[PDB]
Order: structure tokens, then sequence, then C-alpha cells
């Protein structure tokens, strides 16, 4: 299973998460969609990065093969604090973060409670503050296991669906269903899910006070999280850049893989 | 004067332009502010684009060093005239084009009517459709020669003002002053000026069957064109990117000169 890396200790959780190439550490932070992984997520990435950068991406606690901690308490700074625990374990002082809609929530609220950790980010289809729940994003947090449920999902996510194939649908479906991981997901999101958006959302006032040099990618079509939340971090964090691609749904990072691989290595070298 | 370039005769016109490069063709089209001239707007941009490409800016009729004939009847089609008039006269069968603003509404305008002799875009600051004249272009557009106004023209396009020289507002007030220049450009757009807005844009139905692929560029600051109206432009055309700059004015090319050229080099690149 690709999916699978290495092991490590991290914030007191045994912690799985994949390293590639050298240099100047990048963070990336995959979504919380079911069945979701670091390597699934970012598989069409570390391998053009690693070529500039050393890639760390782990599987977020609750999520992929990062352990399930019996009784833990689910939140925006328990995971901001597992990001933290993952680069103390890895000497990681300060590095790029790239995040993927949660992923990329939870970027912003590490920045904002760790300045000093982060230099630059990559906001991907991603809210900094809240929107009101869509159809999709409740459809994606209120999964069941079902090859056509899943199909569904990821049609949901793709803007051109012949991407969308049942060998994929099973593939995912398959990874949803391994052990505890419906368990987990159909308890970290339970309705009311506006809860979970306005949770996970930072202040205007306080996305406002980040200095970092941010890239803020989102898809025109994207059915998830709606393209005016990342028009809106464009208007909030001042050293911002906004990148919207037409004909890409949520996933950017793989409808749009050579061009989102471009902007953001490139993005990263201006830092030298 | 590094302004004036060569001459050639384009649509019955005696035109100014500049010939840089050799490959696949691209036309530059500058902005419709006083003193403007292809060299002006493109300067910083021609040099790293020419290292790729065979780059052509030419001074729109009306503007520039190319004549201003008596009684010309100034107008969108009669500006789409002159451009592929230019393209005819260069053996330039089909050339990727970028507009600045008053460009950009020329380069959308010649890919409807001329369709087969376009094939991609950037429209950089611009407006396919109306929107309501804003106190910095009726500013622009309502200029009359001296330093003052020109620094204060000057301020209105940039972000940060401190690139606005005294120096550089001295030579830009020289430029607007040259022989004829303030004539035809205050008989160009006279008040009320909503009327050029309205006759430039083209329908949003004419827009949505353009099938180029296209970079729209816009700064988030910029107050003579609206970001709405790039943001509009980006929900019209279907094979569309949009990219906005924070801590950008009017003039991307000028205050992200490396960021712009990249992307621009890259988007033509992708045709290979």
């Amino acid at each position: 299973n690709l999916e699978i890396g290495k092991s490590i200790l991290a914030a007191g959780v045994l912690t799985n998460y994949h390293d590639v190439g050298e240099g100047q550490p990048v963070i990336l932070i995959h979504g919380s969609g079911p069945g979701v992984s670091a390597y699934a997520n970012w598989r069409l990435t570390i391998p053009a990065l690693s070529k500039f950068y050393r890639v760390i991406a782990p599987d977020m606690v609750g999520f992929g093969f990062t352990d399930r901690p019996e009784n833990y308490n689910y939140s925006k700074d328990s995971w901001v604090d597992h990001i933290i625990g993952i680069m103390d374990a890895l000497e990681i002082e300060k590095a790029h973060i790239v995040g993927n809609a949660f992923g990329g929530g939870l970027a912003i609220a590490t920045a904002l409670r760790y300045s000093e950790r982060v230099d630059r980010m990559v906001l991907m289809g991603a809210a900094g503050t809240r929107f009101d729940v869509t159809e999709g994003l409740n459809a994606v947090w209120g999964y069941t296991p079902s090859i056509e449920n899943m199909r569904n999902l990821l049609d949901i996510f793709a803007y051109d669906r012949s991407l969308v194939t049942d060998e994929l649908a099973r593939l995912r479906y398959e990874a949803s269903i391994q052990p505890g991981f419906q368990e987990s997901f159909s308890s970290m999101f339970p309705e009311p899910r506006q809860r979970w958006i306005d949770a996970l959302a930072s202040s205007d006032e306080d996305i406002k006070t980040l200095p970092n040099e941010t890239l803020i990618i989102h898809g025109r079509e994207d059915q998830v999280v709606p393209l005016s939340s990342s028009l809106r971090l464009g208007e909030l964090i001042d050293r911002a850049q906004l990148h919207v691609f037409g004909r890409c749904g949520h996933w950017t990072q793989i409808e749009q893989t050579d061009r989102f691989n471009r902007l953001v290595v490139e993005f990263f070298n201006e830092a030298n």
C-alpha cells in the first residue's frame, strides 16, 4: 500500500507520513474526505516539488494511517498541535505549507498560532472564514460506504467526470472501509455540519494580521468549497495572490496538475 | 527616443511599432492613458518574452507615434481593423495577444471578429463587459497636461507610490505634450465617458462564445478598472484562468514584473 509511508511519534500520536526530497521544507496537508490520506491527495504533487524541496506529507490524526487514539479530542487546536508536533518531531523549524481545503483551514490556524514556524502558504480550495455549508460539502462529510456513493463523491470533486472511473471509485471505496476509518470519519463532522465550518474558520480580524506571502488557488467549478471563500481570503490577506482555474473542480492538484505544480514551485522559489 | 521603433503601413495608417525576438508571434496592445505608447507600456515585458517569442508591440492609431489621420473615425471596430491591418502587414497569420485595459477590450473584440487570427489571450486590468466609470478612469481620460496631474495620474495606477518619482512624472508629462498628442487624446474619450466603456465592451453572450485559452490578470488595488470586471470575465470565458496580484495597482506588468512575465511566458509555452 503506497499510502503507507514511515511512522513517527508526533504530539504523542503515532503518525504516518511521507518524506521525499532535500532542501527547504514544505508541509502538505490533505483534505477531509472519506478514505483520504496524504498520499492519495498529493501523489501527483510530491514528485514535482521534491525535485526542489524536501516534501513532508503526513496523515492528520483521525485520518489516513495515522493512529486514532481512543477518546481523542478532535478540534482545530488539536490538529494544529499535531502539525506542530510533526514539525517538532522532524526538527523542521520553519516551513512553507500547502493546505487542501480542510488542510488549508489548518494552515491558516497554524500560521496564526505559530507565526514563526510558517513561511509561505498555499491555500487550495480552502476557506479562512465561515461560509454556508454547501450540498457538496455536506455530501462529502455525510458519506456512508458504497461504490456508488464514492463515485458520486468523486464526481462532486471533479469538473471533468471522465476522470472518475469505476476503478478509481472502487479503490477509494475500499480505502474508506479500512478498519476504523468510517467509524472515526462519521464521528468527525456530525450534523449539523455548519458547526465545523464555523469552528475551523479563523476571524476576519486575525486573518488580516497574517504577514505570510500567500498563494490562494481555487477551481471555478468547485462544488465543495465556494469560489467566494477564496475571493474573501484574497481580500483579507495582505501579501496574497489568487489563482482561479476555469474548468476545474475542487481538486486542482489533480485536474490542473502541471499548472498547479509550476505555480507552487515558482512561488516557493521566490523565497530563494 | 526609444519609444520610436520602426514604421509600417497598416490598414492605411503609418504605424510605429517594435518587433523583437523570433518564433511564435505575440502582439502586445497598450492601454489608453495620456502619452501612452507601446514602448512605455511594455519596455519591461518585451525583453523577457522576446527570448521565447517574436514580440510585436505597435502604437494604436490615435496613440503614441503612429499617425493621427485627419478626420479619422476612431471606434472599437476601427481599432480592431488597425490591429488586423498590422498583423496583415507583417504576415502574421495567427498570434497570441496581450492586452492592457483598453488594449484588453480590443483583444476581446478582435478575437470575436477574427477568431481565426487569435490563439491565446492575456487580458490585463481589462474589462470585457461594461462597468460604471470609476473616478480613476475619468481622471485618466480627463487628463490635461501638468506635471502634478501626471504625478497624480501615475499614483492612481500604482499601489506603491514610491515608484512614482518626479523624474518619471516629468518624462510622461513631456510625452503627453508632444505635438498633437493632447489634441487627439482629449478628443478621444470626451464626457460623458461612460459611453466609451459601453462602446468598447462586448456582450456577455459574445464573450461566452470565445474558444481561446485565456489568462486574466488584475491588481487587487486597481483604481482604474475594478477587480470585479476581471472576475466577471473569468465567469464568462470558458477556458480561462484568473490571476490577481495583491499589493498591485493597474499596471501589473510594472509593479509585479517578474511574476507577470513568468506567468505569461509559461502560459504561452503550453501551446508548445
